[PDB]
């Protein structure tokens, strides 16, 4: 997969000892199906997020000379229950493995990473350091916002990752239509996003409408303390 660096007996080791946090599926060689699509979909949501995580796969498959059978054997997998998903903590020894009654799919991946590390893969449209500085935003004084508009603006200038770069725009855009309007844009723009979001649309778009109703979620507050 996409991002997913396969290992094998002479890398594995060596590889996942070079990074703080390690997630590895073993199953089959030649993967497929919907199982390791959610991995696929894992990694490069993953990638998006994490400078620190290797996404990685071993396969087993035996069938010939037999690929990884020890690998596998080190860590107690089985054909039988393919696919087995295992975190690690920067060597091959320090290992949680996903609980077998867990469903591999996107969701229950990216719970395993924060259940077991430090590392928090986000929300899908997320931008960690945008987020790190508009915690409460909607209520801080016009004068902090329209500096936290212009710091937010010279870094969207410097972001090199396009899909950053369009999460961006709409941090930016919410920002400023916050500072002009007040908090009553949050409903505004969920109304707007959900209406759009409840018609019939296609993945790619739900998907996209998801990153502004994550970003535009930033933005909302416990309570209301500035004056509307």
């Amino acid at each position: 997969c996409t991002g997913c660096v396969d290992l094998d007996e002479l890398s594995f080791e060596k590889t996942v000892e070079r990074f703080p946090y390690s997630v590895v599926k073993f199953d089959i060689a030649y993967p497929y199906g919907e199982k390791h699509e959610a991995f696929t979909a894992f990694s490069k949501s993953a990638h998006k997020a994490t400078k620190d995580l290797l996404i990685a796969t071993v396969g087993v498959k035996d069938y010939g000379e037999l690929e990884n059978k020890a690998l596998g054997d080190r860590y107690k997998v089985d054909d039988k229950n393919f696919p087995s998903i295992f975190l690690f903590k920067g060597n091959a020894d320090e290992y949680v493995q996903l609980p077998s009654h867990v469903d591999v799919t996107l969701d229950n991946l990216k719970a395993f990473v924060s259940a077991n590390t430090p590392l928090y893969i986000g929300r899908d449209g997320c931008i960690k350091e945008f987020n790190e500085v508009l915690k409460n935003y909607a209520n801080i004084p016009d004068a902090e916002q329209l500096k936290l508009i212009e710091k937010l603006q010279a870094k969207q200038e410097q972001l090199t990752d396009p899909e950053q770069q369009q999460n961006a725009r709409a941090y930016l855009i919410y920002m400023r239509k916050i500072h002009e309007v007040g908090y009553d844009f949050l409903e505004e723009e969920t109304k707007r996003l959900l209406r759009l979001k409840a018609g019939k649309v296609t993945e790619a778009k739900k998907e996209e409408l998801l990153r502004k109703l994550n970003i535009l979620e930033v933005f909302r507050v416990h309570k209301v303390t500035k004056t509307a």
